[PDB]
């Protein structure tokens, strides 16, 4: 009567996290379901290492979560991938004593519906990022193949685009860029996302009442994977606490509350000089108490920056960032729009200053900005990569500066919407809420579907 449930996420420390702290939410819903997670490099990252070794040595973590290495070499493409999937898949399903319920995958790794459908086993997927993504990557793609259009022609153009899942019209310089260069690039994940309406259901990493329109015109769809809102899954213990910093703690709990922005750009962040220079002397000219998160710095940052903004700012590398955003003292975050650092800012009902850079975070800055209204922006096209020997483009200080002001102003309707959606971020994880049900519905499905 068990169920065991495979999941293969992308490769990485973070797809990771979110898988696994997904599968300890699903695991509270039905004491039948088990999670078997396949990891692509284990014995190779030793970051990956201590989350896997640390996650199976707590005792509080749940006996039905086992992590498996998939012993993924140098040269093996797809071709090899598949076969140690299914190598693992029938050894697993030796087991008399418990029942495959089926694989989910990732975004990046829906390669593996073939093995599904080899041993007859469902095939899931789980979208790490939101529904309003969702809804554009599948209408992109019917636009390419149903309708046969060629995408680049939206690539740095002023029109705008009419998607189902936005009741605004989209942009086509926010839309992800990858979708629209065309060439191996766009084959590439073309080949990943359409795929994905092959499935039997579709697990988001949002909640319903953040992004209501999307949701229910991804369900409209009859002919499509029901879609299960299990959002927000962040990358700590959501009823504890993330780890922090004590030299961290002690310079936020001496400014006030609400007064230190908090700037940090994810893992990719990697400005030229010429950016952060304006976004220093946008700190200096706000005036602003701001902790910068910057990825050697007098020589990175205007002369004297460090010592003009010395009893009210500081810069650092590497941040803890959801214990940061946690502190009473951040009021604003100036963020990359990454999702997850998007659903962490507002868990702690910090309102964001958009500046996206790659991936879909140009459209999840549309989104707050134009399609909610929680959260000001510096800019929504913004993108990081510069093809050729071209110069990058750069905002100046000057829009970074106005757009820090009406963030830490004392009262906006960008921060009362950020504090109204905290609540109901909350309120969706614990049980009734919008994505407890869903979570629930979804581990029922599995089950059900299994015959
Ligand atoms: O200095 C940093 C930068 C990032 N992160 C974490 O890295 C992720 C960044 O968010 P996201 O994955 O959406 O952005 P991306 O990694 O794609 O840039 C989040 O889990 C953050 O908590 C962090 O802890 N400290």
């Amino acid at each position: 009567t068990n169920v065991e449930l495979v999941f293969i996420p992308s490769p990485g420390l973070s797809h990771l996290v979110s898988t696994v702290e997904a599968a300890k939410l699903l695991l509270h819903r039905d004491h039948r379901l088990s999670i078997t997670v396949l990891i692509t490099n284990l014995h190779k990252d030793t970051k990956v290492e201590n989350y896997t070794l640390k996650t199976t040595s707590n005792p509080n973590t749940s006996p039905r979560l086992r992590f498996i290495n998939l012993p993924t070499q140098e040269e093996d493409s797809i071709d090899s991938q598949i076969r140690q999937v299914r190598e693992i898949v029938s050894v697993l399903i030796k087991n008399p004593d418990s029942k495959l319920g089926g694989l989910v995958l990732d975004m990046f790794c829906t390669s593996f519906i073939q093995v599904a459908e080899e041993f007859a086993i469902p095939s899931y997927v789980f979208f790490t990022s939101g529904a309003s993504a969702l809804g554009l990557l599948q209408h992109l793609v019917s636009l390419k193949l149903e309708h046969n259009q060629d995408l680049t022609q939206f690539k740095d153009s002023d029109v705008e685009l009419s998607v189902p899942c936005f009741s605004v019209p989209v942009p086509a310089k926010v839309l992800p860029a990858v979708m629209v260069e065309g060439g191996p690039i766009e084959d590439t994940f073309m080949n990943y996302f359409k795929r994905i309406p092959e499935t039997r259901g579709i697990m988001v990493n949002t909640f319903y009442e953040l992004e209501s329109f999307a949701i229910q015109s991804l369900l409209s769809d009859a002919k499509a994977p029901k879609v299960y809102p299990v959002g927000p899954i962040l990358g700590f213990d959501q009823t504890q606490g993330p780890v922090g910093d004590d030299a961290i703690k002690k310079w936020l709990d001496d400014q006030p509350e609400n007064s230190v922005v908090f700037l940090c750009f994810g893992t990719m962040g990697s400005f030229c000089e010429g950016q952060v220079k304006e976004i220093a002397m946008a700190l200096e000219k706000s005036g602003n108490r701001f902790l910068w998160s910057l990825r050697n710095y007098e020589e990175v940052l205007p002369q004297g920056f460090l010592e003009r903004t010395k009893g009210v700012g500081k810069v650092m590398g590497w941040a803890p960032q959801a214990a940061v955003l946690s502190h009473p003292a951040v009021g604003g975050f100036v963020s990359h729009c990454g999702w997850n650092s998007t659903l962490e800012s507002l868990w702690f009902g910090v309102p964001m200053a958009t500046f996206p850079l790659y991936a879909e975070q140009q459209m999840n800055a549309f989104l707050l900005v134009k399609e909610e209204g929680m959260a000001e922006m510096i800019t929504l096209d913004y993108k990081i990569d510069f093809k050729g020997e071209k110069q990058p483009e750069i905002v100046g200080s000057d829009e970074i500066e106005a757009a820090i002001r009406r963030l830490m102003a004392e009262e906006s309707g960008v921060r009362r919407k950020v504090k109204e959606m905290q609540n109901k971020a909350r309120s969706a994880l614990l049980e009734g809420g919008s994505s407890y049900d869903a979570q629930c519905l979804f581990v029922h499905d599995v089950i059900n579907n299994i015959g």
